[PDB]
RNA sequence: UUUUUU
């Protein structure tokens, strides 16, 4: 009643101050990026794969400007579509850069640059063509090479060019999985993510990115928010509901299911361990303002729609409010609960200036305690006999010692 | 600011 205004002030203040300015938008500074699409002249699968590998090798070049490397990655991702310019128009609209679409055209008469020529409408460019299809020194190998490994040409005549292009593009997306939010665990995380695809057969051994390629692609993604926006846009605006989804689009949706909520790890896990567990420690007043904050944050997330999982890799305006430093006691509690209840969360960096050590240790204590972690909420539905309740406590005691041992917060 | 897993 009287205290209703204070309880709803977090949600009301967030709605009141996050209202967008609106009106006309002043355009800012944007780089002009050359994106190369394949014209109908390039009907050779081998030529198409060579162009894809050239795009990938140009993206990796250190000397090339990051925006241009991002445009080579954009070219590569547009190769997956029959109309690449339609793809760039629907998913390529951003204020970060202006995409200048060039066409790669294959001419039998011209053997000057591998039978290729870059032409925009009537005009044809040779300076750009020698730059793009010229001999470029690879700082590091583009793909991993192993003994007794099927060659790409053999793999391309056996598995179609869609399969090879899908391998390459899926791997670019797998890079995005951790390029932005975990830049130090990008190589390990890439090969961990890539392991499912390799067993699946989506990525064959001849087209598996090297670590250097993964590091190079991740740097371009960290610098180019336009490329990340195009990928996030492709994931959101893709018509997943329609059954007719290309193997590549299906795999991109898999990778994007891995990209969802990157950077929001603490928000998601705070909800999962701090409030979803529903332990008696939630009755503390330390967590009450942070529970209100998290309630408003859930509304902010669920209002952001399908782009809510990407607010942190996209550097969204509201993304900084999902930072745990806005709900540090509830976050520390949930982090304690999570390091006890989840093995994987013990490698999550919880050693932070705002880690409430008493809330952290309290989460560990209630998560480790049999009386604390058993709820009567579901006992009526389950029809639990008192012998079973006592039996459950006996099982918990045997399964976990909980002899006053705490998890130290993992540092960065 | 980010950082686990999937």
């Amino acid at each position: 009643g009287l205290l209703s205004t204070f309880d709803t002030f977090s949600s009301r203040r967030s709605e009141s101050i996050n209202k967008s300015g609106g009106g006309a938008v002043i355009p800012g500074q944007r780089s002009t990026v050359s994106v190369f699409v394949l014209g109908p002249s390039v009907t050779d699968d081998a030529d198409k794969l060579s162009i894809a590998t050239t795009f990938l090798a140009h993206s990796l070049d250190t000397d090339k400007q990051h925006s241009q490397r991002g445009g080579f990655l954009v070219s590569l991702l547009a190769m997956a579509y029959s109309s690449p310019e339609l793809y760039l128009t629907t998913n390529g609209v951003n204020a970060d850069v202006k995409y200048v679409i060039y066409n790669i055209e294959k001419d039998p008469k011209r053997t000057k640059t591998d039978g290729f020529i870059v032409k925009t409408r009537d005009m044809e460019y040779e300076r750009t063509t020698e730059w793009l299809f010229g001999p470029m020194v690879n700082k590091s190998p583009l793909f991993q090479g192993q003994r007794d490994a099927a060659d790409p040409d053999t793999l391309l005549q056996i598995y179609g060019y869609p399969a090879c292009l899908g391998a390459i593009i899926v791997q670019v997306w797998i890079v995005l999985v951790k390029a932005i939010t975990s830049s130090a665990g990008l190589r390990k995380g890439f090969f961990n993510r890539l392991e499912a695809f390799r067993q699946d057969g989506t990525v064959k051994g001849a087209l598996v990115f090297t670590g250097e390629t993964v590091e190079g692609i991740g740097s371009v993604m960290r610098s180019q928010q336009s490329l990340v926006s195009l990928m996030v846009e492709t994931l959101v605006t893709m018509n997943t509901a329609r059954s007719d989804l290309t193997t590549l689009e299906k795999n991109i949706q898999i990778v994007g299911n891995y990209i969802r909520d990157a950077g929001l790890a603490s928000f998601m896990n705070t909800i999962k361990y701090g409030v979803e567990t529903k332990m008696a420690a939630l009755t503390l007043s330390n967590l009450r303002p942070d529970i209100n904050k998290l309630r408003s944050l859930i509304d902010t997330y669920l209002s952001k729609g399908p782009r809510a999982p990407f607010i942190c890799i996209l550097k969204d305006p509201v993304h900084g409010e999902f930072a745990p430093g806005n709900y540090p006691a509830l976050w520390s509690y949930a982090m304690g609960v999570a390091v006890v209840q989840n093995k994987a969360m013990q490698q999550y960096v919880t050693g932070r200036t705002y880690l409430d050590m008493e809330m952290f240790l309290l989460g560990q204590a209630v998560a480790k305690d049999a009386e604390s972690k058993i709820s009567s909420a579901l006992e009526d539905e389950l029809g639990v006999t008192d012998t079973a309740k006592e039996r459950l406590r006996h099982h918990l005691a045997n399964l976990s010692g909980g002899d006053g041992a705490y998890h130290k917060p993992t540092g960065g």
